[PDB]
DNA sequence: CATCAAGCCTTCCTTCAGGTGTTGCTCCAGAAAGGGTGT
């Protein structure tokens, strides 16, 4: 649970592909896992093709991919975790907005790992740290790393629900972009500007951009009740094996 | 050759026309994995 690559042995159980070399000499960290490849640990020379665009998120320049990250770099394990949270018991999907409501309000207490895709398929899982504490979640979204606090998320939800009590039409205080791509992502609306107090406007400005991205999946009009995603670790284990 | 009248009045705008149609975006921003083949 210390490194993201621990979702290969502890969870989504798999072994080395056995065409891998055995590490020798002084230990070096893996280029993808950030895990130290010790002596006697299975590793591959880094045979990444030219379509690998995640050099900026490589942990080290060792050119040595650990076997756990070889399993992490498998394409079924790439697209199978396009929207997933990997707890210690299994992998769950966060594609639905109710699933992100369960992820970002009352999250599971495990040292989980939140990976999400801003595109069709990205080298996504190895570059993001594990969320050891529940209150600080390291989300990976596309090319960016994101930090989400569940309690501040519930505070923003309480404010957003409170400012729309007694109104027939549900109006958002602040626009947030699901792609986290618009210029107005984080810009407060004029209904929100006329409704929210300045302390609450500075509160909605004070949240992390990962929290803005999360609130985009959970500030829409048809407000999502937090519901657990269906367990997909059997699905991605079958796709892997 | 000098004044002496060296203007007066009253008109002093009228009627519609005072848009119509159409465009009113397109696409992509993946990267293995399985095959080739070219030095
Ligand atoms: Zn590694």
């Amino acid at each position: 649970m210390r490194y993201p690559s621990d979702i290969v042995d502890q969870v989504l159980k798999a072994g080395p592909d056995k065409g891998l070399l055995t590490w020798e000499g002084v230990d070096a960290a893996c280029s993808h896992c950030s895990r130290p490849i010790q002596n006697g640990d299975l590793y591959s020379p880094s045979s990444v093709g030219a379509f690998f665009s995640d050099t900026r998120d490589l942990a080290s320049t060792s050119r040595s991919i650990c076997w756990r990250c070889v399993v992490l770099r498998k394409k079924p394990m790439l697209y199978g975790l396009s929207a997933a949270v990997v707890t210690q018991d299994g992998i769950y999907s966060i594609s639905k907005d109710v699933n992100k409501a369960w992820l970002f309000t009352t999250p599971p207490p495990a040292p989980f790992l939140v990976v999400h895709s801003s595109s069709t398929m990205q080298h996504l899982s190895w570059r993001t740290p594990v969320t050891l504490d529940n209150r600080r979640i390291h989300v990976r979204y596309g090319p960016n790393l994101f930090i989400v606090r569940p309690e501040v998320v519930r505070k923003a939800l309480s404010i957003a629900d409170r400012v729309n009590e007694g109104q027939k039409k549900w109006v958002t205080p602040v626009y947030f972009d699901r792609k986290a791509a618009a210029m107005g992502h984080g810009l407060i609306t004029r209904a929100g500007a006329e409704m929210l107090t300045q302390e609450e406007q500075e509160f909605f400005q004070s949240v992390t951009p990962g929290e803005r991205w999360a609130l985009s999946y959970l500030m829409h009009s048809k407000r999502p009740e937090p519901e657990v995603g269906e367990c997909i670790t059997e699905k991605v284990m079958t796709s892997l094996n």
